[PDB]
């Protein structure tokens, strides 16, 4: 497994998944549960922790710049459909700083 | 530092010159692109000549601060405009070379 992908799985999916603002992302968008029937037209590509997680366990990704397009892409579907003042954006910023402020100590390179 | 150094002449090197890159590379005008309630909804503004000139006053204490003034400018124009205004999409092209660059960044302090 790569040493990037190691240190996405380690470092930055351990700190975002167990923080207390993670519950939201912790499982795709369930459009008819949250009565959002707009939210598939809006947002193409869902993207959720929980699909992320798992294929960091499934060593589904190649390089480490397509996990963290995962999760870009979760923080700012969450940006482009909710309101700005809803609660949950400033728990995806909230999430998304810590995710910054640890890919910048993320190593080069590659492996395996 | 190595890290900002890198963030100064590989990152924001390769943003500026993109063909998006235009409505990111000076504070957003609200007064001369209309949009009088800007300054209600984006209470953080931020650009990439914002960024820039911080980079060359040496400005940054630690390269995650400056990728959070890039993250920042990123997130503003999400938040702020219809997810259908191309402008999104200029963003998120953006924003995707910006963690390609910043995945390649030098791992340790200077
Ligand atoms: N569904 C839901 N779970 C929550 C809420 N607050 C805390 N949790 C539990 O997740 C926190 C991590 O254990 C909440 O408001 N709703
Ligand atoms: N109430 C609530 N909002 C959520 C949840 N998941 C997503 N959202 C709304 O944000 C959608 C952004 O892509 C959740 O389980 N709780």
């Amino acid at each position: 497994v790569t040493n990037q992908l190691q240190y996405l799985h380690k470092v930055v999916m351990k700190a975002l998944w167990k923080h207390q603002f993670a519950w939201p992302f912790r499982q795709p968008v369930d459009a008819v549960k949250l009565g959002l029937p707009d939210y598939h037209k809006i947002i193409k590509q869902p993207m959720d922790m929980g699909t992320i997680k798992r294929r960091l366990e499934n060593n589904y990704y190649w390089a480490a710049s397509e996990c963290m397009q995962d999760f870009n892409t979760m923080f700012t579907n969450c940006y482009i459909y909710n309101k700005p003042t809803d609660d949950i954006v400033l728990m995806a910023q909230t999430l998304e700083k810590i995710f910054l402020q640890k890919v910048a100590s993320m190593p080069q390179e590659e492996q395996e």
